[PDB]
């Protein structure tokens, strides 16, 4: 399936969640795409104003695509794997509440699975792995990719 096939990858920030100060939700996204980049070739870089590889939104309800959100719980976010145009692009539902802590949802470990997806890794049967198919929360000062979702990256990229 889909790679990018280039290691500059540029993302945006399209707008911002209100639950969180700005500065967290920047932070929190850099922290989520530095994940990957530790253990590939990619680099990721903010851009703020025209087309970015990545388009990070917030949004809730039927919008715009396929992939109508459910208020809160439920889906959280969801995202798409490469190509052009809203290929890469990453959706965080705007009913869920996003924080950077135990409490809500948790967008740092949210947006590292959903990068998941924008870089081509599907889902991953282990319980360890970010790349499960469903959400569990972890202590994010020590997060790690599990051994599982290290061999899923390097499978497609390195
Ligand atoms: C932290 O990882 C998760 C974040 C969101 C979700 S999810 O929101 O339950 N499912 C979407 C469609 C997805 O698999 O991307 C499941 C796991
Ligand atoms: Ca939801
Ligand atoms: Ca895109
Ligand atoms: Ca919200
Ligand atoms: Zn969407
Ligand atoms: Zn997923």
């Amino acid at each position: 399936g889909p790679v990018w096939r280039k290691h500059y990858i540029t993302y945006r920030i399209n707008n911002y969640t209100p639950d969180m100060n700005r500065e967290d939700v920047d932070y929190a996204i850099r922290k989520a795409f530095q994940v990957w980049s530790n253990v590939t070739p990619l680099k990721f870089s903010k851009i703020n104003t025209g087309m970015a590889d990545i388009l990070v939104v917030f949004a809730r309800g039927a919008h715009g695509d396929d992939h109508a959100f459910d208020g809160k719980g439920g889906i959280l976010a969801h995202a798409f794997g490469p190509g052009s145009g809203i290929g890469g692009d990453a959706h965080f539902d705007e009913d869920e509440f996003w924080t950077t802590h135990s409490g809500g949802t948790n967008l740092f470990l949210t947006a590292v699975h959903e990068i998941g997806h924008s870089l081509g890794l599907g889902h991953s049967s282990d319980p360890k792995a970010v790349m499960f198919p469903t959400y569990k929360y972890v202590d994010i000062n020590t997060f790690r990719l599990s051994a599982d979702d290290i061999r899923g990256i390097q499978s497609l990229y390195g």
